[PDB]
């Protein structure tokens, strides 16, 4: 079981104003 | 097993309001 | 069991206002 | 020349991620 | 010339991320 | 020329990440 850079920026991101996440298995996230 | 990369972005994103996510599985996400 | 770099951000980010999130299991964010 | 609640939310409103205007002329909006 | 109001929110307003203006002639938001 | 209460808000606001403005004719906003 190996897990990497799910998610990757090669370039400028500017703003976030939501979710980011990598790995979600539960819990809640309001953004 | 091997994940790698799921989600990537070679350039410059401007703004993130949404959801961005790599591997989901469970939990909630109100973007 | 093997994570890493599950977010990444090669560039320059401006600016986050909502969540960045490496791993989720569980718990409540409002961003 | 009378205006008068030209944009009007009577119930609650969750979030605005966009633009809401009144009375637009001129200029620019991105939101 | 009379405005009054040009915007209103007679509930509770969660969030905001974007813009909200009442009276726009001129200039650039971007939000 | 008379202006009054352009954007109003009767109830409880949680949060503003974005820009509110009443009148606007000329610079510039980034929020």
């Amino acid at each position: 079981v190996h897990h990497q850079k799910l998610v990757f920026f090669a370039g400028d991101v500017g703003s976030n104003k939501g979710a980011i996440i990598g790995l979600m298995v539960g819990g809640v996230v309001i953004a």
